[PDB]
């Protein structure tokens, strides 16, 4: 025919190729080539330990100590309490007002009890504090969705009474609830999709990814960031804006890499390992936030579980139960900022209100990046907005907690 | 509807997402964040020079010296000679046998003259030697395609004589030929596609990419590879296989990064700058060789110009002018290996026949990777096959030439 068309190079902006799966395999190949010797070393050196049954027996030796696993186990009380008020109002008792009050009390207690235990106890590690508060905020969102879905499938039955798949009143079983609580999702649903089998190879690869990226994050921190912080061990709350920026410029890129590894290690490897153990089959925990040419598209695709919980339990109901789309969006912003400063600042016992100010500054930044940049330049603007952006607030919190202790 | 489908995570193999444009913008953002200060520094420090008109006047001060630009300029003699035999047999003279002999003489001279000048001159730098030989092999392929296309469009006219677009005998103009010679293509064609305009912004970005990635390659070499080579300055021709491998394991990853930057800097930035200056509009210089889950698919998409020149001037004619598809493929292999060892080993004056042995070993490696691995594991196997693969042969040549001189 004609050996020469009129086209564009694949790497060009106006080409629209977008088939770069292989820039991922390249990053995997290079991470492995660079960390595989050390990973086999640390795996034989740490995997040879007797961790599994010794740490559990040690914790069982002194309950009421190690208050973070104590909190995580006590969360079952709130789980069972929600299940009880549900299964009790499922038949005859607790007219909707009473059940809604019991559930609101249970939810507010899920939120305010672990915060209290964390603040009013000195023997609780901050990483364990964070695990307790994150488990309890996950449980809070899960039980909020539980209440909402059961209320819906109960109003529907009450209506239709005067006109394989499990119907409404037959899903209130401890098996069901405690499968939902460990499901990689925040939106309750009768008849979750299911995977055919367990795929031992997939689960093994997920566990390997978790171990590898854990060791990689440890490398990143201990060899790029802890040295840089220890060069000038001065808290951010006392430094000035100039010195703060001079230090954050040195700390940003390692912090960004650590956050990318958190995202992968958690929203792909950990959540897929969980969803594979208990066959879950949905497995859309994230969407392509990396090719997000705006901050608004970034937030709507980072953390798909939380976002769809938001959109169908906190934003759509506000539009229904009221008006002012603007007020719904600002309420979503408020809730997200509250949960961020509650996850980052209650474990570290700080309240400098930095995560909140960063979450705020995301707004003018979002308008800026949405208005000025487009396409791949907008995507690069979003990548900048993530390198400094919000993760720098969490970095400031952790930097202050590091230099104020060791 | 139903908030939970049955799907897979985007990073999973069996998902088939492949929209990772944004893992590229991330690499650009990070390369810029890591090298921008130094790049502005080296640009003000090197761009302030009076390079443009001083080096040309200095070369014009002593022609017959600097033999590499002398060779590149003398290539115009072969260009004009091919154009002359064409435009002369275009009308009445040089029956096809005579014209074919003149063109074969011209081509063999294009190949054997710069090799001779390079070998039989001591004052020629190896980088300039390589530029001369690469310009002359590009000219050879271009003129081969020129001969073939004009022969075709002349046989067609001779036939049809006894039954906007430019017809055959009206394309033989110096403007046309010397546009073709500088076109980013190896396949001649009457009526090349054309771009509408010059797009000063695009050309500026291409020049910026060329400068940036040149400085980046200089950084890579001088700060990752020259130190590593100077730690043990021992030629590869004298070391044993064990020590050779011990050193190549240390040299591979920097060599691989340098080769990726060569690929980009040349097959995208340089070729697009050229194609934009002289509006060319075709601009398919490469295809997605990065997501190539086999070595055979890699070769067929790395270097699209050379590959399509191959497929429609050296492989399809052999299938036509003969048989034995196997023999056509092995002839393609032979020609590629010859040109590789002629580009890498004539400038360095070495003839250890290493590039040839690597090009050979690509064959069993290609069968291996094609048979055993699939999908993303096949792609990772190809990435391995590029990290050690063929570029290590060129690395061995350059390492020997470095340690044997400085
Ligand atoms: C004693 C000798 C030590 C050195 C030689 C042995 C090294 C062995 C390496 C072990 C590391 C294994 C864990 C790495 C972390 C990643 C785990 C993994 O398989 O990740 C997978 C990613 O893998 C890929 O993408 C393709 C496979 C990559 C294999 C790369 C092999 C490199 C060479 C190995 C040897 C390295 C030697 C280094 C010497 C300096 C998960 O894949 P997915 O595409 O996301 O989807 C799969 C589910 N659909
Ligand atoms: C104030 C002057 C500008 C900022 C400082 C200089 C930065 C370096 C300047 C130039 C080197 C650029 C090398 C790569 C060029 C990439 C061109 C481009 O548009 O990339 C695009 C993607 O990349 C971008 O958009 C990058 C935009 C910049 C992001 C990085 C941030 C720059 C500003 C802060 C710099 C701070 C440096 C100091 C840090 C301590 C699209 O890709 P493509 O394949 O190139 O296609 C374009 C044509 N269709
Ligand atoms: C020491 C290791 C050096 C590795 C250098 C090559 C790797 C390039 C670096 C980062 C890759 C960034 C990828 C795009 C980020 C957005 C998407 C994302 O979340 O990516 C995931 C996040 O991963 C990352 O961000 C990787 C972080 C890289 C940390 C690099 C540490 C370098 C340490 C210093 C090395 C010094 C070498 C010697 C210097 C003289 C990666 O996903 P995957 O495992 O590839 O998925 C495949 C599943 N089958
Ligand atoms: C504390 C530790 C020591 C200090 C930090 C040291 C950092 C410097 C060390 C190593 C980095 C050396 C350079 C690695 C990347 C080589 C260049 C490269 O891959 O070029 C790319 C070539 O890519 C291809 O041919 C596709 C296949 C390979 C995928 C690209 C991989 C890029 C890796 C980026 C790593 C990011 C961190 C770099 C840090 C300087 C050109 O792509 P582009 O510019 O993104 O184009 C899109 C816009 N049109």
């Amino acid at each position: 025919l004609r050996c020469h068309r009129l086209q564009d190079s694949l790497f060009s902006s106006d080409s629209g190729f977008s088939n770069y799966r292989g820039i991922l395999n390249w990053c995997v190949v290079m991470l492995i080539l660079s960390n595989a010797r050390l990973f086999l070393e640390n795996l034989i050196k740490y995997g040879i330990l007797v961790d599994p049954i010794q740490v559990v027996s040690l914790f069982l030796k002194d309950p009421y100590s190690w208050p973070a696993p104590c909190l995580v186990i006590a969360a079952n009380v709130f789980a069972v309490a929600a299940f009880q008020v549900e299964k009790r109002l499922a038949v005859g008792a607790l007219t909707e007002q009473a059940g809604l009050l019991l559930h609101v009390a249970n939810l507010a207690t899920i939120l305010c009890f672990p915060a209290a235990v964390v603040l009013l106890v000195e023997s609780i590690t901050p990483v364990g504090s964070l695990l307790a508060l994150m488990a309890h905020t996950i449980l809070f969102l899960k039980l909020f969705s539980y209440r909402d879905v059961n209320s819906w499938c109960r109003r529907a039955r009450a209506k239709a009474a005067s006109a394989h798949t499990v119907s409404y009143p037959d899903n209130l079983t401890y098996r069901d609830l405690y499968y939902f609580l460990f499901a990689p999702t925040l939106c309750y649903e009768l008849n979750f999709p299911r995977s055919p089998r367990i795929r031992k190879r997939f689960l093994l690869r997920r566990i390997l990814e978790m171990l590898f990226f854990t060791q990689l994050q440890v490398g990143l921190i201990q060899q790029w960031m802890v040295p840089t912080i220890q060069n000038s061990m001065k808290p951010f709350k006392d430094m000035d804006y100039s010195r703060i920026i001079e230090r954050l410029l040195k700390l940003a890129v390692p912090n960004h890499l650590i956050w990318l590894i958190f995202f992968y290690w958690l929203f792909h490897s950990c959540l897929n390992a969980v969803a594979e153990l208990m066959q879950f089959g949905d497995r859309e925990f994230y969407r392509d936030w990396w090719n997000s040419e705006s901050v608004t598209y970034f937030w709507q695709n980072w953390n798909i579980p939380v976002h769809k919980w938001c959109i169908r339990h906190f934003y759509k109901p506000m539009l229904r139960r009221g008006s002012s789309k603007w007020m719904a969006r600002t309420g979503v912003f408020l809730a997200s900022a509250f949960f961020h400063e509650y996850l980052v600042s209650v474990p570290l016992r700080m309240f400098r209100l930095w995560a909140f100010t960063g979450m705020m500054a995301q707004i003018p930044l979002a308008w800026f990046v949405g208005r000025f940049f487009q396409g791949n330049y907008g995507n690069a603007a979003v990548w900048l907005s993530l390198i400094i952006g919000q993760p720098i607030a969490v970095l400031m919190y952790v930097h202050d907690y590091y230099v104020l202790n060791y």
